């Protein structure tokens, strides 16, 4: 009995794109495509949680190429799972990306006009999560000012992002889910250092005028974006093979 699920993370170097995933479960600029891949097993239950980090585009590498192997990538995946389909193999081992964080400057105005390109370039082929990188760089007004932009342009230019599904139903369930489907764009700081926070070592940013904790939902969005990504597995990998998968079947076996 196996489960299988891959995250993206897509957007502008140097918005801390690296940091976050090795966070999620010296660091680097990331060059080419890589794949970092979490396999757990146990009984008849195997989990396996792959997690595609890309080279980000403006500094080095311009925007139509970065995009350009990034949908490479993923239709590749959807080329992948075809030929496994294509005979019979029932039983797949499925590489499709069901998620992709799409990290968004916090210097911005909202969306630049190169995110809105790269957005456009995959919303039909992947899910979208918009992110807002190094939210440590911003004050909490200034979090809901860019959040509120950064909603409105997504829509002004029809762009299209993975919704949250709701109600089956349930209460403790009824809040999280409002609460989630509000808290989006998520503000996420990530770290790969440990700083000593009195009594325990938490990650973690040492700012001479304080302290950074991934991990303190005050802080920052980082858990709620993680509990997002785990309690809805299921559901973006569904949307995946029933609105993007099947959009590539559309062109591919025409
Ligand atoms: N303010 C702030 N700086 C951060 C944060 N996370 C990482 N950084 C800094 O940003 C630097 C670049 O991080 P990195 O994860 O490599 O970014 P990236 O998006 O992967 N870069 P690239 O796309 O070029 O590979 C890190 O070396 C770290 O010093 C954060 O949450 N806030
Ligand atoms: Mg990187």
């Amino acid at each position: 009995k196996g489960f299988e699920f891959t995250l993206m993370v897509v957007g502008e170097s140097g918005l801390g794109k690296s940091t976050l995933i090795n966070s999620l479960f010296k660091i680097e600029r990331t060059v080419q495509i890589e794949a970092s891949t979490v396999e757990i097993e146990e009984r008849g239950v195997k989990l396996r949680l792959t997690v595609v980090d890309t080279p980000g585009y403006g500094d080095a590498i311009n925007c139509r190429d970065c995009f350009k192997t990034i949908i490479s990538y993923i239709d590749e995946q959807f080329e992948r799972y075809l030929h496994d389909e294509s005979g019979n193999r029932r039983h797949i081992i499925d590489n499709r990306v069901h998620c992709c964080f799409y990290f968004i400057s916090p210097f911005g105005h909202g969306l630049k006009p190169l995110d809105v390109a790269f957005m456009k370039a995959i919303h039909n082929k992947v899910n979208i999560v918009p992110v807002i990188a190094k939210a440590d760089t911003l004050t909490l007004k200034e979090r809901e000012r860019l959040k509120k932009r950064i909603l409105d342009e997504i829509e002004e230019h029809s762009i299209k992002i993975y919704h949250l599904p709701d109600a089956e139903e349930d209460e403790d369930f009824k809040e999280q889910t409002r609460l989630l489907k509000a808290s989006i764009p998520f503000s996420v700081v990530g770290s790969n250092q440990l700083i000593e926070a009195k009594g325990k070592k938490v990650r973690g940013r040492l700012y001479p005028w304080g302290v950074v904790e991934v991990e303190n939902p005050e802080h920052n969005d980082f858990l709620k974006l993680r509990t997002m990504l785990i309690t809805h597995m299921q559901d973006l990998q569904e949307v995946t093979q029933d609105l993007h998968y099947e959009n590539f079947r559309s062109e591919r076996l025409k």
